[PDB]
Formats: C-alpha cells, structure tokens, sequence
C-alpha cells in the first residue's frame, strides 16, 4: 500500500469465552539471507563413530515461521488458568499474518559496515498446503516464536534430508531434490502484507487429568468376588482354588491391562547420585531400534510408560523430555549438569502406565510335571495388548503442539512420542526468503549472476490460534492440587525478566493437576 | 401416594419378537443402614505378603443395586433358547423401577428385639448418570440380583479404594473423597417410587458361534498354490524351493493370524492329576504384572487364547473364569476342590485362538554362516501383530454383561478380560440408603447427634432389559451341536430348588453352541 | 399431604453458570422441646470477676435455623474454584424449605425409654420478616448447618439479652419481653412443609485479592517528583530544601494514607514462645471499649490492620480470628494450646494495612525554638483520615457470612468486625418449635396446664442461595499463587472424614489469592 502507512497492528491477547479460548501472539523477526540465494547439497558420514549420522540433503536459501511450541501461544499466567481448571483441550484454528516487512541494504567498506533501507526490495512468501515438501516442523528443534513477547528472534534455516545409500553421504537413484522457487509465491515489497488462514481436523482433546484410582484396585473393597482362582495341589497334584476376597487386590480377577512397556535404566538425579554407576557412556548401553543397517536413540521411547515413580529420585532418563532453563547458542557441545536443566515427571499417570525402569511383570516358562516344577521368566518389554489402557505423555508450556503423521498408509495409534496432537495435515510449513538483488553486472554472460547486494529482511508475525476446552466436572469433596507461585525466598521473580533482562524461566509446567476416578 | 395402595406390580418375564427380546425381572431387596449413617476410612497395609494387598480408600453408608450379571436377567430356559438359535446378541435398553418400600423401626430391649413400620421414614435414592463417582460396577463382585426370582437379596455397601502412597495404607496429596450426600436424590416414604431409565451406546454384538474351519486351513485342499517355498540350500549354499502342494497346510503361505498370546501354566484336571506337581504355591510362580511398585496376578489374562484343547484334561487355571456352583459366604477362606466349582472351557474358540499353556511357536535367533548353523528359539508371549484375529472370551448365564472403559485417553480394543461388552457409558450406579432418625436428643451441642434410631428398608426392584438378537442364517447341512438338558441318572433337576428350598446349578453354560465357517 | 408421601428431595449442589453460582445444601435436624414449653427470665450477675458478663434476658421455647457460616454452604473444592478465579463475590438471594417432618414421642417408664411417631402432631414455624425480634444470628454463634452434609444437628435454642440495671442482673423500665407466639406461625404435621424465598440488598462484593503494589510505593520508581521538601536548617536557621528523588520511597509527597489502627499486642506462635513474657493473664492488659459502666473486650478489633507481618510468627491475638480444628462440647473450659486451634492471617492485606502490634507513626509534640529542639511522638492508636484506604478483613471457609446493622440512626462504614456483608436486612430469623401435648387432664382448673407429653422433632432442611461473581481480569504475566492441596507424608486426607467418621479440617481457608496493582 505506501511507504509511511503500517500494514499492520500488534495483537498479542487472550480472550477467554466459555469452551473457547482464543489466543493471539505478535513477535518480530529477522530473516538473514541463507547459502547467498543458492541450494546447496548437504552430506554427513559417519559422526561420533556412528552411520546413524549420515545423511544426504539439502539447505536451501528458504527460512521458515514455526509457531510449534506452547510457550509461544500461552503467557505463564494463561497456561496456569488452563491447567487448574480445565479436563482438556485442542486446537480449532490457526491465523496468521506476516506485516511491516522492512528489507535492509548492507555495505561493507574498508573497515565499515552501513546499513541503510532499500524500498523497492521484496521478500517472497508461500504456504505448503497441499505438503509436497518434507515438513520438518514437527521435530522439537529450534526456531520457534520466543516465549516472551519483546524478543526478536531470527527465522531458522529450511533445510531436510532424504535418502542416502548404505549409511554414508551418497545419494540414491531414489534421492530427491525439492526447488522451492517451483511454488507460487507472494512478493511483498515495505507496504505489502500476507494474511493465511486454517483449521484443524477433529483431533482428540488432550487430557489434562490424573487419575485419581489406580487400574487394577477398581473393584469395591468391602465386596468380595464370585470368582475363585487356582491357588495351590495338594499333596496329591489335586488342584485348589480359594475364593478372592474383598480388597485383596493382588488377587482380583481384572477387566482392563496397562499399557506397552519397554524397559529403560533408571538413575537417580543428584540426591541419590551416589548410588548411580560412576563414569558410564550411555550410547552403548542405550534403548536403541535398527532401521536400514543403522541404530538409532529412540527418546523418548513409545507411550505407555511412567518415567519415575512419585516418591522417588530414579528416573528413566531415556523416557524423559529434558529442556534447559534458558536458550542454548548452536552446536553447543558442554556437557550440563541437571542444575541447568528441567526434567519432566510423568509420576501423575503412574496409577495407569507402568514404571519404565522396572521390569514389566513374569509369565510362565515351561510345562509343569510331577517332575519338573513351574517356572516364572520376567520380560522386559511388551507390547500393546487387547483391553489395555494407558495415558499419552503429558504437554508442556515449553513444549511441541502438534506433530505430522508420516504418510505410509499403515500406522497404530497416531500419537507423537514426544506428546501434543497428531495431525494429518498439520499448519502448512511458512516459508519466506529474500528476493535476490544483483550486484553491479556489466558484461554479458551464459552464466548464472553469483554477485548480489547483501539484505536481510525484519518485520512482524502474529499467530492467532482458537482453542477448545473440556469443562472440568467432578463431584470431588476436598480441595484439588493446583499448580501454584510457590517458591521460598525468591531472588528472582520466575517467568520474568532479570536485571540484565534475561526471561527467567525455572520450571516445565506440565498440565495434569486435576483428579478423575477411573 | 398412599400407605394401603401398592405403587408397582411384579413384573418377571421375557417376550421374543422378531430380532428383539425384552426380558423382565422382578426381586425383593432388604437395606441394612450401612456404618451407622457414617462414612469411614478404610484402609490396609500389606496382606497376605503382597502389599499390592494395600490400599487406602472409603466406605459409605449406601447400598447399590447391581445388575450386571447374565442370571439376573436370563431365566436358564431362555439362555438355552438363545445359544441354541442365534449367532450373537446385544443390549439395547434398560428401564429400573424401585417400589413398595417399607421401613422398619428395630428395637432391642432386655433380650427383646421387636420390629415395627416407621410410616414417616424414607429412603434416598440416586443415579450416578455423569459418571462423577468411582464405578465399581463391572468387576466381578457379589451382590447382583439374583438368578432364582423368589430369593430376596440384601443390598451391598458401596465403597471405594482411592490413591496410596508407596503401596502402603496412606493417602497422597491426591487421594480424593466423594460425598455421594453431595448429589441430589429422590426421596421416598412407603406411598412413593422412583423409576429410570437408560439405552445403551452401539455395541458390536457378541458372538455366539463357534469357527467351523481352522485359521491356518482357508485355502481348498484340491489346489497347490502358485507360490514357492524356501526348503534348504545345496552341497554349495545355492538356496533351494519347492512349489506348496494341495492340502498341505504346514507349508501353505498365509494371509492371516492368531492372536496375541502370552503363556501360562497348565494343571490337569483330577483324572490327571496325578501328572501334577505336588504342593506348589502357585502366588509365586504365577502370571504377574507390575504396576506402581507392586505385582498384581492378572487373571484371566487379556483376550486371544483358549484355555484348554479339546480333547485333553489340561487347563491353563490363570486363563480361565472359575464360579462356585453355590452362593459362598463373605470372607470364606475354605480351600475348595474342583468338585465344588464350575471352570469354563473356551476350547470352540481354537481353531482360531492359540493354546494358553503352550509355547506360540519360534523365530529366528541369528545370522547363518558357512560356519554357524540356522538357529531357532521359542517364544512364550507374542503381542497384536497387523493381520491377527482372535476371538473373544465367551459370556455365561452366570457371569458379568458389561464393563466400564477406564477414561484415560488411550486404549486398545476396550473388551473387558472378564467377557462382556465394554462401555464408555455404563447404566449408571444406582445408589441407596436409609435416611437417618436421631434418637432422643434433648440439649443443644454443635457436635453432629450420633444417636439414630436402628432402621432398614425393603421393597422390590424391577428391571426392564431389550436385546436385539442377530439370526443364525447358516448352509450347514448336517445337524448342530446344542445346549442340551442331558444328565444320566439325575437325583435332582439341575436348575431347581432341591429339598431344602435350594436353588441348584451344577453347569456354567456358555453361548457358543452353533458354528460357521471362517 | 399425606402420611406416607415424601414432601421434598434431597438437593446438595453447586450450579457454575457464568457469573452466578448456585449453591444447596440439605441437611437432617432435630428439634429438642427446649424449656419444655416455658418462657424463662435467665439472669447472671458479674461472671470471673467482670460485671461486663452480667445481663437480664428470656430463653424461649423455641430453636432456630442458622444458615451464616460459608461451609454451610460451600464444599471445600467449590471455595478453591472461587478464591482461586474470581476477584469477589456477593449473595444475591436465597430459598429455604423445611420438609419430611417427623414428630417423636418419647416415653419413659421403669427403666425403659420408648420412642413412637406422633403423626397428629404438629411443629410451629415463622420467619421475622420486619425484624421486630433481636436479632441473634450474625454474632458468631454455633448452631449452623454443619460443614460435612451427612451430619445430623440439632437446632440451637432462642434466647436474647434486654437492657439489666447497674451492670447487674436486675431488669430496668426499658427492659422488653418479646413473646414469639405473639406472631402468626405455619403449623405442619408430618405431609406439610414449609417454604421461604429472600433476595440480598445491593451490596459491595467482597474483594478476594491482594495488592501487588504497596501504598507508599506508587510512584514510578525512575522518575523523580518536582516537589521539594524541608530536610534542615542552616547553621544559621534558614529552612534548607532537598527535590525528591525517582525510587526514594521514605521521601515522596504521598496522595493517599493507610486506614485506622490501634495498637494491640503481640505474641509469638510456638517457634519463638521462649520470647514471650511468662505467665502473663490478657484480660487485665488486653484491648478494652467502657460502655454503661463496664469494660469489654472488643475481638477482633475495628478493620483497617494486618494482625501478622508475612515471614514472622508473632501475632496480634486480639485482631485474630480463631476456629477449633473440631466441633468443641457446650460450655468446654478447658484451656487449648495453638497445635488444636486454626489462626488465620490477614498478612495479604500488608501493602496497605498497617501491622496491628506496632506503632502507628509519630507526629510533632512541641514548638520548635532557637532554644529547644524538635520533638516528635509515637502515637498507638489513630482513627479515620480523609483520603486514608485500607483493606476489610478477609472471609472464611469457616466463617460468617452477614451481620445485621445495629438500627440506630447513625453508623460509619457499616462493615462487621468478624468479616462478611454488613446488612440492613438480613435473611430473616427462622423459628421453630414442638407445638405442646397435654398429658392426662382429668379435672378443670384456672392454673395453665404444666404436665405435657415428651416429643421431638426431625427433618430436613434445604438452603438454596445464588451468588454474584465479580470475573479476575489481569495483566499479570507470571503465574499466581493458587490455594492447593498440598500436604507432605499425609496421614489422611484433609475435609475428609477420618476413620471413626469424623470429619476432619486442618486449615482455615481465606479468600486472597489472586493479586492487583493499585
């Protein structure tokens, strides 16, 4: 439209109304000029000694929005109010709005460097909805739209990996290369904007619930059953049977199981490090699955599981989503301790799901004789079973909203193993990159310009998402947990800035406070 | 409406009608005033050595009416005529009418206790129909309407096991405590009746057919498949293959496969048992499976298996459902012999379902070399694989109709272990009890009055069930097997009271009588 | 209606609907026949050395239904969903109904105590609808519906104080007798009830928030103010000034000035009792108001102070209300420690209340001369300013709700002492007696008849009342803190009953949770 009108406003908000909620978020970016306008062929062999590492890909001159993460939707205050009164949620819509683009003309000279405004600059914007590229969203990387509101964060880098032959940096006949530039795309110039819109599938509220019964203790404990179980023969191999008991549930004959388990190590956080093997390299001894010749981590692990069991400092680390406190710088390779960073319980789904370090239970091994007398063999893993139940990871504030199913025609239970909803078709990848601008060309030439003036572009983004919520509706008497404020001689106010103005964040706020009876 | 004027009729009967069945029942109950009008906490620490034996949790003074049992619905003529003509069958609606209440005053003087009609007192009743209280409906407990008509039956207490801590008898900060005063009830005084009413979620229907082929025999015995077989290498290791011939079912490729499985042990019947081991406690080599900390047995196993074969006097005891043949008193520690029991048989279910007591068969343990030979291991538990069928565990006369799903977020194939129909919505829990009347206070005190005048209540129950039935429509040319009335030299009428008023039942009858092919 | 037809359900409840909310409450009492029948002239003289304690007064034969205690109505999981969401509330109106009554007659012979139902007898009941009685019910009494809904009461008996002569027991000119038959009652036999609807005046919703800002600290703490202010005089008298700087709270001209306050002791809770003076009696040097010639003791002091300091343990006591943890016996003298009691702390209201047990300021007490020195004074107590603002107290679980507003004509900031709604109009008296029963009357005589039959009565009551919320509408960034249930290594669960049946309560829970900026 013009120079010296804004083609936008700034909307960050929550408006609560009944069932819905509906939260809006303005951030500004910066979009740098990736590869120099070019594609590049990426490849890795075999790092830290393993060809899991390998891969064959591209990077491209692209950048991407990501707004999959909580934190850059919900205030701390918001997500509190979410998690202490209501059984669920799920996301309804989407609308986005990219506006006041501002592209920026960089000169170096000798020994400085001048930034000044170039108005007739464009930047180039689409949305993959039909996704026919590989969408690398929903992964838990880095890229997001920052928690706090007033930090301005740079557009990471699109870039994927397809396939490479016998775990090494080598393409296949298969291999394939995606140009981004072979998709419509809107040009904006300063006075432009682009506004997308989209609505989400039916998906399964999560739920934002403990369990306030333990699976296999349902029955009434002051009522016995009218069934008897096998218990013991006589002296003579007559088989006995006794008659289960009212509250004797080590003995009741169950309707419903757990759900799949797979054993992982336990270890204990610090009180208890003592007790802990010292000097051990976890990748060897590590939950590991084949694919194509090569082993994989699989963190953290299918659902199903409790990573720790309320009470206790051992927790199943493999089965565990651990964050750091703050925002690391890239490719960072210290070694932290777990004084810098937040580890998730999944303790309140213990009642349901089976302890991860634990082995799952025993079967029988052999056929008994008057001879040979019957033996057990625990198991370690175990997978799903008819009439077994279990709760899915729990979400957190800082963690991913959505993930995309992979597309193969053949899945089981389309939950991510990282928690959040699982969608067929996701929010569409938002790409974005700065329309090239040529150097000073003089002659002519069959080949490709390679000199160009150096931009970045800047400008705001504001994500508006609609969100169902699940009334909470029990007939509970006394008083409920909720998550709370608590901390005992603050230094620093948490989920505020510091005196350097640092956002402070000292806590995974998780979303299951509220009880249910099974 | 009145103290001379009856408010309900007795209704017991059952009308067949096409595809649909409508079956009637009729019983007198009695009320005790359960804990004295006061609600305790219950709770146990380890017993038997087993602290999953622990729990911690509530006993209130209500009674309920339970009506989740075959009996108490099915007279064993009718349930004969179902098993013998259809193919399945499942529950439409429910209609529950409580009437003619008395209540009567009962007082002990020196070695006198008169009993008298207190006109002006009522009963309370309700429906838990939003599911907000802890449903111990559906887990195999005593206390249902019973099978003979005329037998009047004393109500059981409602109470609750809540969350523990460390498998212990304390509570957690999320044990929580339901007011059942907290729900608004009905309250009725002799002249006055409460009636309800329920229909039930689609269902798929229960299946009263037996496989007339075996899942591993599909394919025509008269036709070789065109596919070949890998059979061995040469005296060179060039692999080697055979066409799969007509009728030769241990080679034919499959399209399709048993179940889940996961071994158990197996005992033989008295006239085997003297192939039995001799004084084995079976608590310590049982099935198990852990959960918070705790191992609980998990009979009757999930779903998938047979727990016999045909043929043999082997059982796999942990995988089977166990009645008495007689009403047993509360608390009974008698250990009881087969003689005294009714063990149900799922042995139609195996052409398709595998054998609880033997191995699921074996897989390979390694790579072949020109120096390590091909090896094989067996395998004792075996979870869902895509492509499996399996049948269902069957229903009897005497057993449970339906179970609630645990409300977690996530199952697999909700069927109850026990057999049955698994429901997200289950008729509600119908509470009762007697409303308190102080005894004779005089002063004034801010403590709640513990005196009451000792009070029960009586009256009739009727409950209204439709089933919609699916028809046999079979091309089997020769006769079926059917449920038939056949004792040699019978002493008594199975299915009658005997000299001394007794209703007996020598047989737990099934419903898989008719067959069809895969 | 009829003998044996219930005249009323049981409803307990609570109903969110927006800003409203509904709750009811049912509830069993029984009715003593207090006095048996008389109206009685009590007297007391001085009591434990205080003629404070003397009075002239009636006991009538009637009880009376008390509804002014928020557990009365409020489960406590309903309180935490409101002090934890909504920044006040108000009532906005009320229904009563009085059902299934059940008049008993007791009869004792020799060593015999009988219990029949008299269903011709009949219970009196009226409302006081133009306030023409004493009102006796918003002075923190016992005798309300009782906390835990399945507790049975007893009503408490009606009684009131005139005006005594000379501090004594003695009556004067202006003493009134009231007599409650001289109003137009309801009479009900057994098939009758009672019902009665009020609505609450405009009232000013109770504010369940702290401040997150202190009175003294309003001003942007990086600004300076362009006021100056008098810091000293030079060596030669002149008057020297100084400019206020940004931040310097002690110094800035203030607009606004924290409410009235008298100073009361302070005494600390068991952490630091070895700091508080020894065997000391308060009544001798305890806060007194004269009135008539006597002195009283004026608990909990008029609003406008904090009675601790947030992170000590030393309390006003006197400005401190005080619940037993349990429902104590009539007339108890026994002395309790603070591990039985529950104190509540008004610390939230900090910010703005001035700290009841320390001095309230300091003014000038002198004229300044070249000869003698500035002198200041610390005063104890100091009333209402103009532009002065405090902060009510705070109200409980455990509470009252309303007091009544002493008709006289004349009156400052008609807000209760105690906590809760001042009120020209309150819900109206409800009285209720055991109409009398003539025993055997053979002859005639002039003399009013003094042998009646022993009776009793019981039934149930409902109390309907609607609410007015007032919505939480911050900016607050961070998370708030919430009132939780949390309790580390519970032994039972906390407003539950216990295993005798008791109910049990360990905190006295306020209302200011969430917070506001000023």
């Amino acid at each position: 439209d013009g120079v010296g009108n804004a083609s936008g406003d700034w909307h960050c908000d929550s408006t609560w109304m009944g069932d819905r909620v509906v939260t809006k978020s303005t951030r500004t970016w910066v979009l740098p000029s990736y590869n120099n306008h070019q594609y590049r062929e990426i490849k890795s062999g075999s790092v830290d000694g393993s060809n899991a590492n390998a891969y064959f890909g591209y990077s491209t001159p692209w950048g991407y929005f990501d707004f999959n993460r909580f934190h850059s939707h919900w205030s701390p205050r918001d997500w509190q109010r979410l998690i202490n009164n209501y059984w669920g949620f799920r996301p309804r819509s989407l609308r986005v709005k990219i506006f006041n683009i501002q592209v920026k003309e960089v000169t170096v000279q000798d020994s400085t460097t001048t930034i000044a405004n170039n108005l007739t600059s464009t930047v180039q914007v689409f949305t993959d909805d039909d996704y026919q590229l590989p969408y690398v969203v929903g992964n838990g990387t880095e890229g997001c739209l920052p928690a706090f509101p007033p930090q301005v964060f740079t557009l990471p880098q699109y870039g994927y990996a397809t396939l490479n032959r016998d775990n090494g940096d080598n393409p296949t006949e298969r291999s394939s290369f995606f140009c981004l530039e072979y998709f419509p795309s809107k040009m904006l110039r300063t006075g432009n904007n682009f506004e997308f819109t989209y609505s989400f599938e039916e998906v399964p509220f999560h739920c934002s619930f403990a369990p306030s019964q333990n699976l296999f203790k349902l029955a009434n404990p002051l009522v016995d059953q009218y069934l008897y179980r096998f218990v013991s023969t006589s002296a003579t191999g007559a088989i006995q049977f006794q008659k289960n008991l009212a509250g004797r549930y080590a003995n009741t004959y169950k309707n419903w199981f757990p759900g799949p388990m797979g054993r992982t190590q336990g270890w204990n956080t610090s009180s208890g490090s003592s007790t802990n093997r010292v000097s051990v390299n976890n990748f060897s001894v590590s939950n590991r699955m084949n694919l194509e010749g090569a082993s994989y981590q699989v963190n953290p692990q299918p659902n199903g599981m409790t990573n720790t069991l309320q009470g206790s400092n051992r927790y199943a680390l493999e089965n565990t989503m651990i964050f750091n406190a703050q925002n690391a710088t890239p490719g960072t390779t210290s070694v932290y301790p777990e004084d810098n960073l937040l580890l998730t319980s999944e303790s309140e789904t213990q009642p349901v799901n089976r302890v991860a370090y634990n082995t799952g239970g025993q079967m029988a091994t052999n056929a008994q004789n008057a001879t040979t007398a019957p033996t057990v063999g625990t198991y370690n893993l175990q997978e799903v079973l008819p009439g077994s139940v279990w709760m899915e990871r729990d979400v957190y504030l800082q963690g991913p909203i959505w993930a995309k199913i992979p597309e193969t025609g053949a899945h089981f239970h389309p939950s991510p193993a990282m928690g959040g909803f699982g969608l067929k078709h996701p929010p569409p990848m938002m790409l974005i990159k700065n329309t090239p601008v040529p150097g000073n060309i003089t002659s002519f030439s069959d080949v490709p310009v390679s000199s160009f003036i150096t931009q970045y572009s800047t400008g705001q983004v504001t994500v508006e998402m609609e969100w169902e919520l699940k009334k909470e509706n029990s007939k509970r008497w006394n008083p409920e947990i909720q998550y709370t404020n608590n901390y005992n001689d603050p230094q620093f106010v948490d989920f505020a800035p510091d005196g350097s103005g640092e956002y402070r964040t000292t806590r995974a706020i998780g979303t299951r406070y509220l009880t249910r009876p099974l």
